[PDB]
């Protein structure tokens, strides 16, 4: 049962997202400190976002998947506010939590297994048919667009 200590993600963020367009995505990169080879690659590149109940079957555990032109990244069983440690999109090993701020945000945190200090945030929100993925690098402020399909 899901009402017994752990998170329930809300049905608005279960589904299939592909990227579609996005805001000062570039300026972000470059705040990150991708040079303009890699900033070209990263912000042209097709996304497709897929949040689901696991597959294993397990109540309150979740499988992601971000599915891109060339890297893929597939996150099974995992719960809302447990860490785990993964591979990410840069092909490195990441400690990785996605969480709740309140039922309409949720949050996806990562952290350099090589490089601890590199902690970052990325937040999802439901607005309409689209689902929002906002980030903040040193000031500089980024919005994606996913269309639900
Ligand atoms: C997240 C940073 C990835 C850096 C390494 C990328 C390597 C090869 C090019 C792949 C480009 C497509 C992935 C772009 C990142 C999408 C981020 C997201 O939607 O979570």
């Amino acid at each position: 049962h899901h009402h017994h200590g752990s998170k329930t993600l809300p049905d608005k963020f279960l589904g299939t997202f592909k990227l579609e367009r996005d805001e000062n995505f570039d300026e972000y990169l470059k705040a990150r400190g991708y040079g303009w080879i890699m900033r070209q690659v990263i912000k042209l590149a097709g996304v497709t976002k897929k949040f689901r109940n696991a597959a294993s079957g397990k109540p309150d555990r979740y499988d992601m998947e971000n599915l891109t032109t060339k890297k893929d990244t597939h996150h099974k069983d995992w719960a809302l506010g447990e860490e785990f440690q993964d591979e990410a999109l840069d092909s490195t090993q990441h400690k990785i939590t996605f969480d709740l701020k309140d039922p309409n945000t949720l949050t996806e945190t990562h952290i350099k297994v090589d490089d601890p200090t590199d902690v970052e945030t990325y937040e999802y929100r439901r607005d309409g048919d689209y689902l929002v993925m906002k980030m903040s690098w040193k000031g500089v402020s980024t919005s994606r667009y996913y269309k639900k399909q």
